[PDB]
Parts: C-alpha cells; structure tokens; sequence
C-alpha cells in the first residue's frame, strides 16, 4: 500500500515519513510565521536530543504543561521521539490535581513551565524549546504508550497502536487531505488536541496555532479561522453556540470551513438549527463525534442531515470500523434493539487499562473472548444501527418513594425546541421537603418560562419525575474536564 496511515505502526514512523516526502510543506503555523514538516522534523529531533540528555528513556512518561503553540507540538514530538509518553497538565489544574497527576504518572521530567510548587526538578523551559528551532538534522514501538491523559483523577495510558487505529478509521466518515488546514485549539490535556494534531500531521496537513490574542472571543476565533484559511475545525457543542451567534451578527463567511466536528457533550438540534438556517449543512459538513479517553479520542460519528433537524434527540451514529458494540442491560445482558443500555466497546482503540489501578481496570474492562470497556454512557439503538445518545449510566436516585432517572429527565428537557442544556439536580425546600429541580440554558433569541417547561414536561413524563422549579442561567458551570458541575449547579440554586 502506498498510504502512510496503513503502513506505519506508530506515529513517529509516521511522521517522519509524511515530513520526508514533502518536507517543505506547511506543518504549523503561528500568525504568519510558517514551519515546514522538514523544519519542525529538525526542530523536534533537536528538543529529542536536549530531553535524551535530561535522562529521558523510553517507557518514561514525561509531563508537559505549555499553551497549545508552536512549542507544544514540537515538544510532543520530542518526547515521542525519545520512545516516551507526554502526560498534559492542564493550565487551569487546582495545584493539587497537577500534584498528583505528576506523582501518579510517575512523570521523570517536565517540559514547559511549571506550576507553583512542582515536585519535579528536571524541566526543560519552553525557551530551550524554542532555542532549538533552526538547528541541523531508538524509536518507539505500536506497543509503546504515546500519552497519558487523566478523567475525573484515572490516568488514561494510550498506546502508538491505539491512536493509529483511530487515524485508520476517519476516513471512514472524513474525506481529508494535506490541503486542509486544521486549528489547533484544544488544551493538550484533553484528547481533542490529540485528534487536532495527528488528523493534521497523519494526512500532511497544515496545523494553524490560535494566536493569544484571539483567546477569548468568537468573533477572534472567527477572525483567524477565516484569515488563515482553516478548513476544520473541532468544538463543543457549547463553543458552537458562540461561535454561530457571532457569525450571524458578525456576517462572516463561513464557507471556506470543509468540517466542523462535534466532541465532548449532547448535541441536539436547537444548537444547529440556527446554524443551518444562515449557512446550510453542506460548506462545512457538520459532523457530530462521541467518544472517550479509554477508547482514543472518537468511537462513532453522525453526519448533520436534515433529519437531524427535524428530530428532538441525540445521535451519535456508527461506530468507527475498528470497534465492537453492545447495549447492556443491568442483568448483564444485551438489551432487546431498540431499548436503553450501558455502551460496552471493544477492538483496537480500547485503552490498555486504567494507570496503577488493577481494582477499576478489571470493572471498567471485563472480558466476555472479547475484551470490553464499559462506557458508562447510556444509549439506544435505532432500527439502522446508528445510536441514540441518552445520559450517563450514574444518574439514578432515589427519591421520595420512587428510583428516579435523571438522565431520563434531562433528555427530557433537552426535547424542548428553545433549550440547549439542561441539569437536573435534588434541593431542600423547607426542611425535610427535597425535591427535583432543573437548571437550563435557554437557545439565544429565547425566552422559555418555568411555567412553558412545566407545561412541556407534562406530555412525556409521569409526575414523580417533574422538577419543581427551573432556573435559567447563562451557562451550566463545567469541571475540569468540562463536565457539568453539578456541585457549582447546586450552589447556583
Ligand atoms: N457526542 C457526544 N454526545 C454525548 N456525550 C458525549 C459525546 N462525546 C463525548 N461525550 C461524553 O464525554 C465522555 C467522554 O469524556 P472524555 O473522556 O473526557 O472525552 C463520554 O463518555 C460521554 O459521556
């Protein structure tokens, strides 16, 4: 075969042999200044050198705390270089988070710049990264760990295969080129960022950084995107409201975007139709992913259609190739098609286990021999095989005499045409009175009353499960790892 993608087992092997071919294409741009697959092969193997001599071996894992730039990427690469594995800390990290991300990794040196009070010694600064940049012209194995990310804190190990698995698998869904041009975006701490670099560099294409400046606001993002010819992009659900607002008041041109990729939260249609209205579904393609750390980054796609539009629900759609599935009921056994389960997921992109977790790994990986990981994730299937996104499997309660789904409640909600987030939480009214309660975030240009929700409840649900009160906000509070915050709800209240 003559495709990279198919033929390396690992992603240092594949990118340097997507730099060798065409080394002075575009692979990462900062503003105007453009670095070459040929330069940023140099620049990285140089930053190798500087870490090989920091005592970096390979199996090591090594902690990175920079900005998504420039320096990040080549960083990454460096570390992958030298056979190790980059653990992320998220900037934004409470410092006890990043102390133990740091103690449960074992993580034998730092690159960036690091928190107050880091416990580890050996750092190579982001500026001896950039010292290397214009400097001249062992490596790891598909087995090897390429990253580390930590949930909730679990630490995540993925492995070179597992991310290669997934890169063979886009294709299935995208039609990608070393013509595109992808923003970077992300924080390296969330697996968005390793989608947003490897879709990019794995097809020979360009990486555009977000500058500073254009950090905080949709009309900055939009400004970039379209000056700098991107022509995909990666966003949350939340972020694309913003994003849409801005567009249409703005009246930007969207139409050089080719994908705009979903990941990361429930995308249901009111936080489309607005989009669709002024720009359509086809420049860009709107393609809504899900997907989890312990199964590398994606798992299954839906393409935007108007059926989509026309439908009150959440659809993930099909899995990608390398995956196995079942629905699973609370006996253990496969649901009847149609009804709601937990989401088991086998094949290559499963994750290998938890870190230094031998208890959770054996929960949330059984064998049944087929090896499975447990999502977590409640869905359903539709008569075509595509899947009905539902809730998270935690959320029941009990409750003044009743077991009560929340997730049930909240898709609920969310079927309302002027909703776009929803979360239902318990409260104390007077002493022993608890109760449900829903907290909401109303689609801009919208105005919805406790009242109109009650009233909307009342035709799907039985009255044990209605909330008592609503309360809009701007925005559900989200964790670290972007969560709802159902603790900062509850303080809401
Ligand atoms: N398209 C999506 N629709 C609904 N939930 C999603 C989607 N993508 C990710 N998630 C949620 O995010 C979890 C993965 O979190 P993370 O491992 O931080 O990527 C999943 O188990 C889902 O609960």
């Amino acid at each position: 075969t003559s495709d990279p993608i198919a033929r390396n087992s690992d992603l240092v092997s594949l990118f340097r042999e997507v730099a060798a071919t065409a080394p002075e294409r575009t692979a990462l741009s900062a503003e105007d200044d453009r670095i070459s697959y040929g330069r940023l092969d140099a620049w990285s193997d140089a930053v190798a050198r500087t870490l090989l001599a920091e005592g970096v071996r390979p199996g090591d894992r090594v902690a990175l705390r920079m900005s998504p730039g420039a320096e990040a990427i080549v960083a990454i690469l460096a570390i992958l270089k030298c056979g190790a594995a980059y653990v992320p800390v998220d900037l934004r990290n409470p410092v006890s988070r990043s102390d133990f991300i740091l103690a449960d990794s074992g993580a034998s040196a730092l690159i960036g710049e690091p928190h107050e009070g880091c416990a580890v010694t050996r750092v190579v600064r982001t500026a001896a990264v950039a010292e290397c940049k214009d400097a001249e012209p062992p490596g790891p194995g598909a087995e090897d760990m390429a990253y580390v990310i930590y949930t909730s804190p679990k630490g995540v190990p993925v492995r070179h295969a597992n991310v290669l698995a997934l890169l063979a698998g886009a294709p299935s869904v995208f039609d990608f080129s070393g013509d595109d041009r992808w923003l970077l975006f992300h924080s390296l701490s969330f697996d968005f960022s390793v989608w947003e670099i490897w879709g990019a560099f794995s097809t020979g294409a360009e990486l555009v950084v977000l500058p500073h400046w254009a950090a905080r606001t949709p009309e900055q993002y939009l400004a970039v995107i379209i000056d700098r010819g991107v022509t995909v992009i990666n966003q949350t659900p939340t972020a694309f409201l913003a994003l849409t607002e801005a567009a249409v008041r703005g009246g930007r041109d969207v139409s050089g975007l080719r994908y705009v990729i979903f990941g990361g939260e429930k995308l249901t249609a009111p936080m489309l139709r607005p989009w669709a209205k002024a720009f359509g579904l086809d420049r860009p393609r709107l393609v809504n992913g899900y997907g989890i750390t312990e199964t590398t980054v994606f798992t299954t796609f839906e393409e935007i259609t108007e059926a989509y539009l026309a439908q009150d629900a959440s659809i993930i759609g099909r899995a990608l190739p390398s995956f196995g599935t079942r629905v699973v009921g609370d006996d253990g056994r496969d649901v009847a098609p149609g009804e709601t389960g937990e989401l088991w997921l086998s094949g290559a992109q499963l994750a290998e286990g938890y870190l230094r977790r031998p208890e959770l790994t054996a929960e949330k990986f059984p064998e049944v021999s087929v090896r499975y990981y447990r999502t977590g994730d409640l869905v359903s299937e539709l008569p075509d095989g595509r899947f009905a996104y539902e809730g998270r499997a935690d959320l029941q309660i009990k409750l003044r005499g009743y077991r009560i789904e929340l997730s049930d409640i909240e898709t609920a909600v969310r079927r309302h045409d002027d909703v776009v987030d929803a979360v239902v939480t318990v409260r104390e009214f007077k002493p022993g009175d608890l109760r449900l309660v829903c907290a909401y975030v109303a689609r801009e240009g919208s105005a919805t009353t406790a009242r109109e929700l009650r009233n909307h409840i009342k035709t799907l649900l039985p009255a044990y499960m209605h909330p008592a009160r609503y309360l809009p906000l701007p925005g559900l509070p989200r964790t670290v790892n972007g969560k709802v915050d159902r603790a900062a709800v509850a303080r809401s209240w």
